[PDB]
């Protein structure tokens, strides 16, 4: 048995052991020149990081030699990689978003770079793969993308984004989600919920959590924030509290330069200058300081 993968509803390494993501997304695609932000994160203590890619749909697309350059600098952090394609992003409602299916050839090319690295890297086919018209949509192209890159021969574990933005206000992924899983049939699939002012309330958070848990489904927080926006206040203390409790993954939007730079955990890349959001997540209560344990696989630091 080697390679990531879910058992008993949990993630686990290849070695058995169960494995708690407690990191943050870094907007790789948008920023090639920041180079030192794998090692920075690695240093505030993240285990994981979730890395934005384009599979140029919409931006620019990163190619086999740079994919794989971006795990070699995972594995040399010491990070577990979850690699997503961002182009996705609100498909429906986002006039420029590209498809699950285009996304799934994307990971079929890179197929080649991803060869011996189930162990580290996570593939989540698409980020928040639909907007919020049609959010029913969402389910058959999922389940068809999840049975494309099966039949590839893909067998890294897979992460898998709702509708409705990622925060799944209208349930879909919540009520499809059996479905969905067993559409894999390794069953070496997460679920992954983006956490937004849509969970501005404890109990929302909560109760969300709890059904996949309660399910025996796996589920990550792969995407959440923390600051108010138009639409509310995300609960972050919640969040965190709940993720710790329940012992599910989680990983902060974003490391650095959000075109708003509200979300921004470091200011400029520098990780010296974390803002309230990245000293509340790296710093606080249940955060990345607090909680996070380095993977297994890349044994005792000397
Ligand atoms: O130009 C040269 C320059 O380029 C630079 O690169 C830039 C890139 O080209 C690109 O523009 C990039 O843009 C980024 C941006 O910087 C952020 O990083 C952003 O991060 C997102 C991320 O995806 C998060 O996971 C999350 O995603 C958000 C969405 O962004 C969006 O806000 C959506 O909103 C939903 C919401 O989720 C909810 O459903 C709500 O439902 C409401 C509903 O509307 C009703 O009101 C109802 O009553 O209530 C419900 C419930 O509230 O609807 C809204 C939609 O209307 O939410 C999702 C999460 O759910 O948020 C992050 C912040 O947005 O991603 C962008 C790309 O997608 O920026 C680059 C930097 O500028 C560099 O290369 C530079 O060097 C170069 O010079
Ligand atoms: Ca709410
Ligand atoms: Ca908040």
């Amino acid at each position: 048995v080697t390679g990531l993968h879910v058992q008993g509803g949990r993630l686990l390494e290849g070695n058995g052991n169960d494995f708690v993501m407690r990191g943050v997304n870094h907007a790789h695609t948008w920023y090639p020149g920041q180079t030192r932000s794998l090692a920075d994160i690695k240093a505030l203590g993240a285990n994981t990081v979730r890395v934005v890619l384009s599979d140029g749909h919409r931006w620019t697309r990163n190619g086999p030699a740079d994919v794989a350059a971006v795990i070699d600098r995972c594995k040399a952090n010491r990070l577990i990689c979850v690699l997503e394609v961002h182009d996705t992003t609100g498909y429906g409602e986002e006039p420029a978003a590209g498809t699950l299916d285009h996304a799934a050839d994307y990971w079929i090319s890179l197929m080649d770079v991803l060869a011996g690295q189930e162990d580290y890297v996570i593939v989540n086919i698409g980020n928040e793969p639909w907007g919020n018209t049609d959010p029913a949509g969402w389910t058959a192209p999922t389940i068809a993308a999840v049975k494309k890159l099966r039949a590839a021969g893909l067998a890294h574990t897979l992460m898998i984004d709702a509708p409705n933005w990622g925060q799944d206000w209208q349930g879909v992924m919540r009520a499809d989600a059996r479905s969905v899983y067993e559409a894999d049939p390794t069953g070496n699939l997460l679920f992954s919920i983006h956490m937004y002012s849509v969970f501005d309330t404890a109990a929302e958070i909560d109760d969300y959590l709890e059904a996949f848990v309660d399910a025996g489904l796996p589920l990550v927080i792969g995407a959440f924030g923390g600051p108010p926006d138009q639409w509310g206040d995300p609960d972050e203390d919640t969040m965190l509290a709940a993720a710790e409790r329940l012992r599910l993954g989680y990983l902060a939007w974003s490391w650095s330069g959000n075109t708003d730079p509200v979300l921004d955990l470091a200011i400029g890349f520098d990780p010296d200058r974390l803002s309230g959001w990245g000293q509340r997540v790296f710093h606080g209560v249940h955060g990345i300081g607090e909680t996070s344990r380095e993977a297994t696989v890349f044994g005792k630091l000397a």
